[PDB]
C-alpha cells in the first residue's frame, strides 16, 4: 500500500493525542485539546447540532465523561485521507455519573464507535462522532 | 494532497455504486451487492453482532428498507486508505413502513451516518454503519 505522505502522518499523530493525553478519562486533557484543537472548533454529537467554539466543545465532552468517568478507549482503526482521519474505537466502561438525564446506574457498556476529524495546517477544527447510543441508553436506562 | 492510488481509486469507484446502483431504494440493488461483496460478507449496524453471509446480509438491508422504501442518501464525504473506505452521508425519506418494531409512522427523518468498508482484492469484504438511530428511533415512536 501507497505509504502516508508527511501531512497525513502528521495528522494521525496529531489526533491519535487525543485518544492517550487528551482522552476525557485522562487528567489534563483540556490542555491537549486547546493545543490540538482550533479556537472556533465544532463538535458534532451523532445528529444534534454542532457545539461551536473550543471551550463549550470541551464543556461539551467533560459532561460526557461525568457519565463515564473512567471509560475506557481502544483503537481499532486508523484511516487518513489528507486533512480528514478516522479513528475506529471500543469503549468500555461503568455509567457511574449522570449520562444525559440518567441518573448514575453503574452499568457497563461495551460499544464501538467512530471518529471522524477535519484538519487544517495541522490542527483539528471539526470532529464528528457515532456510537450506538441506543444501545448504550437502553442499557443504562434498563429496570433493576 | 497525495493522490489515490490506483486500488485507492477503484476501491472508491467500487464502493459508491453502492450509493447508487446498490442503494436499497433502487431496484436491482441486490444484483449489485452480488457483483461486489463476497460470499463472505459481514454486515454490522451499530452495536449488533455481525450478519455473516450475503444473502443474510442482503435480507438484513431489505428489512431496513421496507421502514424507508423511498430514503434517499447524498454522499458528502468520501475517505479512502487502502482498503479501507469511509463514506459520510445524509439520509433524508418518511417511515412509510415498519421499522425495528415501530408501526409505519409516516415520520421524515433527516440524519447523517458514515459507513466503513473493507475490501480485499477489489471486493467488499466487510460493512459496519453507525447513524442516529437513537434521534431515528425518538422521532418515529414519538405521539401523534
Ligand atoms: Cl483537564
Ligand atoms: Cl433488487
Amino acid at each position: 500500500g501507497q505509504d502516508r505522505s508527511p501531512i497525513e502522518t502528521q495528522n494521525v499523530e496529531t489526533v491519535l493525542r487525543l485518544f492517550d493525553e487528551g482522552w476525557g478519562a485522562q487528567d489534563g486533557w483540556r490542555d491537549v485539546w486547546r493545543e490540538t484543537m482550533t479556537p472556533g472548533f465544532r463538535s458534532i454529537f451523532h445528529s444534534n447540532q454542532a457545539v461551536e467554539g473550543i471551550e463549550q466543545a470541551i464543556a461539551f465532552n467533560a459532561v460526557l465523561f461525568e457519565g463515564f468517568p473512567r471509560l475506557e478507549v481502544v483503537v481499532e482503526n486508523v484511516t487518513v485521507e489528507g486533512d480528514n482521519v478516522v479513528v475506529q474505537a471500543r469503549l468500555t466502561g461503568a455509567q457511574d455519573g449522570p449520562f444525559l438525564g440518567v441518573p448514575p446506574s453503574g452499568q457497563m457498556v461495551d460499544v464501538p464507535d467512530v471518529t471522524l476529524f477535519t484538519l487544517a495546517d495541522g490542527q483539528v477544527i471539526e470532529m464528528r462522532y457515532f456510537t450506538d447510543l441506543l444501545a448504550v441508553m437502553t442499557a443504562i436506562s434498563a429496570p433493576p
